[PDB]
């Protein structure tokens, strides 16, 4: 008889129910932690799984140096595991896949294999608003794209590129941080300079002089606090009663409130024409079953793009700055350039021109190189996905990591990876372009593969759109700056490593660079 077996169970059961608190809880702590430790054992023996990253705290795994340093993760676990890796991240279980191969598993995933809006909706819906981007489905972001893609067109860009000019003359004119009317030299911190160089070129061209002209007032409070909204720590904690999380839902609708207000009264009045995204949106934005898009759900996708574009774009521009204020060369070379193609500053810059300075855009590709903005990019998997040429299977459920950022950073690929030389790209000073076949998922026909170890906007149907606009605003923001400016680095500072906890790379901070005027009698006019 083993009957008696399952008495003792029930008479375990009961005892264990009478530990003192002190044990209780002790062993509420215990059996977790040492129930994890067996499971991963166990896991190890799956030859269908890709190999687990080793952790010791349940739930939370390896979020900790993923957080802070993650190339330093990914090269590790690749030495010890090889391209194809999986770990635990808050709850989730991340698979990585490395290299042009892991660009193209992830990049060129089938639809029904995984999921961009299932991973990100969480970060971005508290931000932008409901019913765009990641709340709604592909083929609804697929058209959103088409929409926003219709304003950024080759002509778009010419009609731009004085505006942005003007915007950066009156930020050398009017900011504390130059005031080059009345000083010659001063000191700033790039990533107090640069975010609002950016909102303010952005502003002007995509959204208008109105949403321009509202940035001079307390309005530009609110752009701050969605800012500060647009965060990591949505992943964790999208919705808290606490002031971050309601001055953050106050912004989104007091700035879509104004972005709505300027829709109905440009349409009330018939003032509908070709200037900015608005006007764009406001003619093109039926999808294709005859579905219009709200002004709610308008002035939404406004905010998601200027938000991102704001983000990659000043993060860039930044490092622009710091790689080239330890480099007198390149500036002067840079410098050289800008002297020929406007010839000695007699012409004024067009976006044509913007094409002839090779070295300035190489720059740019450099920079993007050395310095992804977006050092992870995330699906969801929805189906399992059978990894090709091993045994591994993908269940559903786990996200799929890619990062084009990392392979940027390896000599394999880029000779001499950690250093920063823009003639690396010598007679291939383009932003990117398709080495072959084509495809159109819904916004425009893009490259059909995905394995360039180059990637700084992605591929596959969630490509960059913004590509040639960064362009286009990096472009004449530096070829301004390297007319008007030379700069370097305080004694003794260098390039800042970046922070990988915020939703970019961005420099850590504070990132100060020394500017002088090369023409020191140089006037800026207008009012
Ligand atoms: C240096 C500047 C930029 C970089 C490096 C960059 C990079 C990227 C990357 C890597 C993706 C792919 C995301 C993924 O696969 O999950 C992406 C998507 C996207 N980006 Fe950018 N971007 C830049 C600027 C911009 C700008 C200026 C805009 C808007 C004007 C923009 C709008 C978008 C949009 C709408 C998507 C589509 C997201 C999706 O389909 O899921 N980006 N970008
Ligand atoms: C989802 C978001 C993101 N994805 C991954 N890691 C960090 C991130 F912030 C992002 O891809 C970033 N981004 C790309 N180009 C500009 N911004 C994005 C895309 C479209 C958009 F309308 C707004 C937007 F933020
Ligand atoms: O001239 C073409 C124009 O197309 C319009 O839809 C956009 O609003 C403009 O940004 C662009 O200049």
């Amino acid at each position: 008889i083993v009957g008696e077996a399952l008495e003792y169970v029930n008479i375990g059961l009961s005892h264990f129910l009478a530990l003192p608190l002190a044990q209780r809880i002790s062993l509420i702590i215990i059996i977790p932690f040492i129930y994890n430790i067996v499971w991963q054992l166990l896991y190890s023996l799956r030859k269908d799984r890709p190999p687990l990253v080793f952790y010791w705290i349940p739930w939370v795994g390896s979020a900790v140096v993923y957080g802070m340093k993650p190339y330093e993760f990914f090269e590790e676990c690749q030495k010890k595991y090889g391209d194809i890796f999986s770990f635990v991240l808050l709850g989730r279980v991340m698979t990585v896949y490395l290299g042009p191969k892991g660009h193209e598993f992830v990049f060129n995933a089938k639809l029904a294999d995984v999921s961009a809006e299932a991973a990100y909706a969480h970060l971005t819906t508290p931000v932008f608003g409901k019913g765009v981007i990641h709340d709604c489905p592909n083929s609804r972001l697929m058209e959103q794209k088409k929409f926003v893609k219709g304003a950024l067109t080759k002509e778009a860009f010419k009609s731009y590129v004085p505006l942005i000019a003007e915007e950066v003359y009156k930020y050398f004119r009017d900011s504390k941080n130059f005031r080059l009317n009345e000083r010659t030299t001063g000191t700033i911190d790039v990533m107090v300079t640069q975010p609002e160089m950016t909102i303010f070129t952005a502003s002007r061209s995509l959204l208008g002089k109105e949403m321009r002209a509202k940035l001079d007032t307390d309005f530009a409070y609110l752009y701050s606090d969605l800012d500060k909204g647009f965060t990591p720590i949505n992943f964790v904690f999208p919705n808290l009663p606490l002031e971050h999380y309601r001055k953050r839902d106050h912004a989104q609708k007091a700035i879509s409130g104004t972005y709505m207000s300027l829709i109905k009264e440009r349409r009330k009045n018939n003032d509908i024409q070709d200037r900015d995204l608005i006007d764009s949106l406001m003619k093109n934005s039926t999808y294709k079953d005859g579905v219009k898009m709200t002004d709610q759900e308008i002035a939404n996708l406004l905010i998601g793009v200027l938000m991102g574009g704001q983000h990659t774009s000043a993060a860039t521009s930044a490092w622009i700055l710091l790689h080239l204020a330890e480099r007198p060369d390149v500036q002067q070379e840079l410098y050289e350039e800008q002297m020929r193609v406007l010839d000695g500053g007699k012409k004024e810059l067009t976006y044509d021109l913007l094409q002839e300075m090779p070295l300035l855009n190489q720059t740019i590709k450099e920079t993007l190189r050395m310095h992804h903005p977006l050092h992870s990019l995330f699906r969801k998997v929805m189906k399992d996905m059978h990894v090709p040429n091993t045994s591994y299977v993908i269940p559903a459920g786990y996200h799929v990591l890619v990062s084009p950022g990392y392979t940027h950073l390896r000599d394999e690929y880029f000779p001499n990876a950690h250093q920063f030389n823009i003639h690396r790209w010598n007679n291939d000073s383009a932003s990117s372009y398709s080495v072959g076949e084509e495809v159109d998922y819904g916004f425009g026909a893009i490259s059909k593969g995905v394995s360039s170890p180059y990637l700084p906007f992605g591929g596959g149907r969630h490509r960059c759109i913004g590509e040639h606009f960064a362009y286009c605003q990096l472009g004449v923001l530096m070829s301004i700056f390297i007319r008007t400016l030379k700069w370097h680095y305080p004694e003794g500072k260098t390039v800042p490593p970046p922070d990988f906890t915020s939703m970019v790379t961005l420099p850590t901070g504070p990132a100060k660079i020394i500017w002088e005027k090369r023409n020191p009698e140089q006037k800026i006019g207008g009012r």
